[PDB]
């Protein structure tokens, strides 16, 4: 046992002691993303080591929304990280202390959720709608144990009765699920946020960032990391890296790099740490403008191709064919980000979303469901503006499809097919404007950028225990693998949370850190929270109208009353407005 | 009783003394195969007889595979002699020493075993889909007297149920069985790789040398041989041995042979040992190119022509006909070798086998076997290079077909008939490869050049008590016989073991070595052995998984678990996963 | 899994890598005990490590046999270890050499095992006289779980018919047994000896040494370990070993000495290695002469000291009071050693061995019992002399007495208060001497050294799990616990092979050797093993005799032969003499 996971104030703020050797070990980081920056913030600080040490190989040389960066109090891994970080935009305070700060003066919820008919709202929004059957489904959906599960799609679990219901309208659109997607996956979406299923029509529950992620998260961790002195090298792309496989060990002995065009070799050691992130979701994304569609590809990038290369030497590195490889083409592949000041346009979208959208606030508390859209279009608008030179007067939207080779409404060619103007064309389409100066706010009073990743719904595809690899694999000495695509315990994936996650456990594996990484929250344990999510599925009912119907419920639920009645549980069912 | 077996570390490391009366005794070796260098390897460390009083006689004068040579750690015999060999590529160390630190840092084990309709991999890979019936059969098989299997096939002892599985599937090819072969043969390889039947599928438990048989065990020998002095005489054809057969004792009086052209013959005193390797199933192997076939033949060789000349002295010298003679024509006789430096015939091959072939690692983990071919065709790709001067780009697969006289999917001839480029025509057919790229990538982009063995099924043919000679004789003093057609207790044929044992009993006999001749491993008569072969065999299943449906078990076995209750037996139970 | 267990030539033959980190490694031995110079020879030869960086700790500054001494063929870490040291008798050879000439050329057995009523031999000598009872209660100890025998002594798991046999009175003096000792440890001799039941009475399994186990196996590892450079330091007394124990790891910091009647301390990291040897039965063994008893005393000497004051500091280092404390008082106290050259007590030793004394081969085959004795005496004479400067005219007798405060017959006294010359007198008396040359024989024709060891019984005493520590503690990074006290798998306690095997696992976790260890032999397991223990138990019946009073075992015999009546079972049951 290498970790322990723990929970609390105790673990929380206790600083771990120097683990040993650290002075004669060094660390090899693939990758400057989310999850490879926060392996190199939590091995400057919990591991102390000097940064000189610490290695970070980025393959590019030295407005795009990319949205759906949803955030919420309960990342446990993430607040850890962004404590010791200093902020950008105000002094003496981290980045949690401007995120709690910023969440607390303006918090997040959605005044219109999904709209239909071309701008006018649903009118059953914000109720669920799940029948019995879908209720019992979901249950049993949380019950069955995640071996059971494996390549099991979401149709083979859920019946007709869910998927014609308003969670599965909010469920679908908030996490991107496709009901090809896997089960696994979505069941520990259920149990993760099961305690913000009150919070989840109206977005409640939701935390977002001043900016983007790159400008709020990544830059002040790209600050901090200069400031500490780490290395980071440039124009690496790393081939394959060799490892020997005995029947006691792993190491990592070699990295083959391409080090600006020229191919050399780095010589490991046991000591010398190697951080990969296996696959990339953002690899091989073809830009459009607002003129020409982006050209679909499939092309495998360096990250693909270096998990490809890793998993030839070993069965316990993971499958990553059965991420990368026969995608749907019906999955959520085109995103476009539209950016405009004029007024006519801001002027309908204040009418839906009720709220100003250059106030500088919350503007439509998340995003915003076409229900009738044959694409499946949804689109948001976080606190304007998201970025730093953009005007004060402009607005900047983010809309993805989920259906991809589906014609839409009022242009009748697939998402795949449209150039900018025309994504934009059924946006403004759907949002009630008319049909006769729709044309000209496309192709002139807006600017719409779409880009096509075919990889953004690789970490959603159906798999099997084994087929990514565990964050330090067994019997490893310096190999980690970090990001969404390394298997740990309970935790979700496209989620900021769960790239510094598996960040923080690669560390503290193989550096023996000896202090709690802390779990996953304990909300599917809890018997407060569970019992809050009964009331809040079933349409905030209590026991007595929810077993109204059913005689065999009814009578079991006459027995469970006599037996709890004036009891501390009979106190619990109240205090939960379930009785 | 001139020899006794053991086991463990006493008679392990233990040295004898030295034999009486060995500096008066000389040593002849006809033929230059395994099993003949490891008699006078044993002769040299064990018997301690001079180098000058060994004489190997060799018919020779002073990229092709000989594949299936996989190997297993309870080799007993195979490592007692691999200790005192020192090794040719790395100093101070042995044989052995390569061997075990090369097994442990890249371990052996298939990620893919067959493949059916030109590339898939077989759904049901892995499991064995033995029936109860097909299970009861091994079962029996097994626990058959070898008295009583004299000439039955194999069909004779299995039903339609037990080819119909992949456990037929497997075994059928890693050993190269025919329908038409002995159960004599089978039930010893049952038997003695029952403690392998968990690492059957995936090949976990093979072991490999870095190269051919030839240099990693074949060179190391000749050169250990060499430093000690022993004459090693070519040119020397071996027509027949003068042997006295009386009632008391029979002695090796004077071999005749063919020195350079020239008949001469030596003489031969009761001190003078003999060692015959009677048979070879490498002998009268006709050779071709990738463009014409390898010519079929069914000529005699010297190996075969010498123990029909000794089988006519004495009735006890085994039957030759039995092994040489009407060898069916469906029978595997032709074995080709490919090698080729082309990428996308080495990408399609790493997209079957998940591993690199140029990575200088464990390959395909084995064999690959085509379910679909008519030829039954097996193909296997070793840790690359097999080979000292071949080029590091370069892979070497070996391809073998068990079905002789059937014409193949592709190509519409049998394997007899077909040229190199045409074996190599259907092997990429299989492999997924289109029916337009096939033919320029086998005759030009790859070279593979045929071999015809017309005795490479010889010692799975059906055969009697008697029809092999004892390894010596009874009542004889000077005359022993080694290799894959003598007779000893327990061993499997057409392995590197059985050879040495031949050869380490040979010299044991004849010098009276008071040693232990390490045993058969004890694998059938282990408690703890039996056991996980009944969990593998029904594809892991408990025992109430097992006798789930048939009533007359499910009663006796209750009243089973009902006397070991609480008992060291139930733990043995829980702890080998059957309860 | 820091170390694995193995079995056959293929892990006895390999050597290891040098495992990493070893050249900053040292090593800190208390003791120079069997167990803790077999620790420091695996240190050279597996690990590696240089002999400056070993350090042995002696408490002692720069004829007595201590008999008891049996060795066979099955130890295998024993003959592991014994194969690199050199012997100092014979030139070119090892300890193992000699010791397997020496025992294939002079083979033990006993021609006399039992004698009562003063000389004349026991009646039914050689049979085991167990009833149906006695060989229901051997099999179901053998069947019941070593965690379910916690704090047994052997009379709750036998009754009285079990006492009566011949069998028990074999095993009570072949071991020093007692009625209340461990049953933990009875049951595992009787599994770890099971192949050896054939051979129990008469010797034929038991192998010796040419002289005692000090100058046979302790002088040549000594010499072994001086060639090397091993550090012995001499006039060190061990206090205390400071151990920290946190959560996560446990390191030896610091060991407190008396070095030469100077405290002072050595300071220890996690490289630098701890092996104790805690407990000793030989420790405060006062000693007597021909003329007064040896005093009796229970001081706790450094050994068990050692062991309370690490006890202390960790509930998992083991409970050393269950050893050393509350010892019986009718327990194995008193051994003594007669030496003499007087013809007519050579003559009467040889009327009842049947074989000559003054001969230099084996004299009495093991030990003698004298079963009217009320002291239960046994006595032994190994391969005179058993010493180096020793007379060629001299025997050298060891007598031991398992009863301690009981009367005996010739000396109304018990064994604790007799002085040498009346153990002797005793002695003579029971040999078949008159009582009249009884007294001056022993007053002055010979020479009886008493010596009194309080804790020759200490192994025996009844524990629980976790009584002893394992060999190396769970979370341990530098301390080993070896010796008779150490808890491993399988193998039974004051054997030379325990204390190797103890010292072999101990070096080959802390420097995580990857080597096989050679595990306990598989006799328990085998089907053959097992067999022959069954028609051996029952004084040589086959399965129609065993059961031929018993209907319930007559009938399910009868249903047995049907099913296997012409297989290979029927063939095992016919070889093994048992149908």
């Amino acid at each position: 046992s290498h970790m322990y996971y723990s929970y609390g104030n105790y673990e929380a703020f206790a600083r771990p002691k120097k683990p040993e050797n650290v002075e004669n070990k060094s660390a090899y980081l693939i990758g400057s993303g989310l999850a490879s920056l926060a392996a190199a913030c939590f091995l400057i600080r919990d591991g102390q080591m000097e940064g000189s040490k610490i290695h970070i190989l980025e393959e590019l040389p030295k407005y795009v929304v990319r949205g759906g960066r949803e955030m919420e109090n309960h990342f446990e891994c993430l607040w850890d990280l962004f404590r010791s970080i200093p902020s950008l935009e105000i002094d003496n305070a981290s980045v949690l202390d401007e995120f709690y700060w910023l969440n607390k003066e303006d918090p997040n919820y959605s005044r219109c959720r999904v709209i239909e008919k071309q701008g006018q709202r649903l009118v059953t929004d914000g109720d669920f709608t799940l029948t019995k059957t879908a209720i019992k489904e979901i249950l049993d959906l949380c019950l069955t144990n995640e071996e059971d599960l494996d390549d099991v799609k979401i149709t083979d679990v859920f019946s007709d009765d869910f998927f014609n219901s308003n969670f599965w309208i909010y469920w679908k659109t908030m996490f991107a699920f496709e009901p090809w997607h896997s089960a696994m996956e979505m069941r520990r979406y259920l149990m993760r946020f099961v305690h913000h299923i009150s919070g989840l029509a109206d977005f409640s529950a939701l935390k977002f960032t001043k900016y983007n992620q790159y400008e709020s998260l990544v830059l002040p961790m790209v600050e901090y990391l200069k400031s500490h002195g780490v290395q980071f090298e440039y124009d690496v792309k790393v081939e394959d890296i060799k490892i020997d496989v005995t029947t006691s060990q792993k190491i990592a002995r070699e990295i083959l790099i391409d080090r600006n065009g020229n191919a050399e070799s780095i010589k490991l050691t046991i000591n010398d740490l190697v951080f990969v992130t296996n696959g990339s979701i953002t690899e091989s994304s073809t830009y459009g403008d607002n003129d020409t569609p982006a050209p679909p590809t499939d092309e495998l990038g360096g990250s693909w191709t270096l998990w490809k290369n890793l998993a030839r030497q070993s069965p316990e590195f993971g499958n990553p064919d059965k991420f990368c490889q026969n995608i749907p083409k019906k999955s959520w592949f085109v995103s476009a980000t539209s950016t405009t000041n004029n007024k006519e346009i801001i002027d309908t979208i204040e009418s839906i979303c009720k709220r100003d959208p250059l106030a500088g606030k919350t503007v439509t508390g998340g995003i915003i469901t076409i229900n009738d859209s044959a694409w499946q279009m949804s689109f948001t608008i976080n606190r304007q503006q998201q970025f730093k030179d953009q005007p004060e007067n402009e607005i900047s939207t983010w809309i993805y499809a989920l259906y991809s080779d589906v014609n839409g409404d009022y242009i009748k060619k697939p998402i795949t097919e449209c150039s900018g103007n025309e994504i934009c064309q059924e946006w403004l389409y759907h949002l009630g404007v008319s049909t006769d100066k729709i044309e000209d706010l496309a192709k002139h009073a807006s600017n719409t950028i779409p880009v096509y990743m075919p990889y953004i719904t690789s970490y959603f595809m159906t798999r099997a225990i084994g087929d990514r690899p565990l964050v330090v694999p067994h019997q490893s000495q310096n190999l980690a693998f970090i990001g969404n695509f390394a298997e740990t315990e309970r935790d979700t994936v496209f989620t900021t949370e769960y790239s510094v996650r598996t960040a923080m456990e690669a560390v503290y594996q193989l550096l023996n850190i000896d202090r709690g990484i802390p779990e996953v929250i304990n909300s599917p344990f809890d018997l407060r929270v569970l019992m809050d999510a009964i009331y809040e599925l079933n349409d905030h009912q209590d026991l007595r109208e929810i077993t109204k119907d059913s005689k065999m419920q009814k009578l079991a639920l006459a027995g469970f009353l006599k037996k709890i009645k004036g009891t501390y549980i009979e106190s619990l069912l109240k205090e939960h407005k379930l009785l």
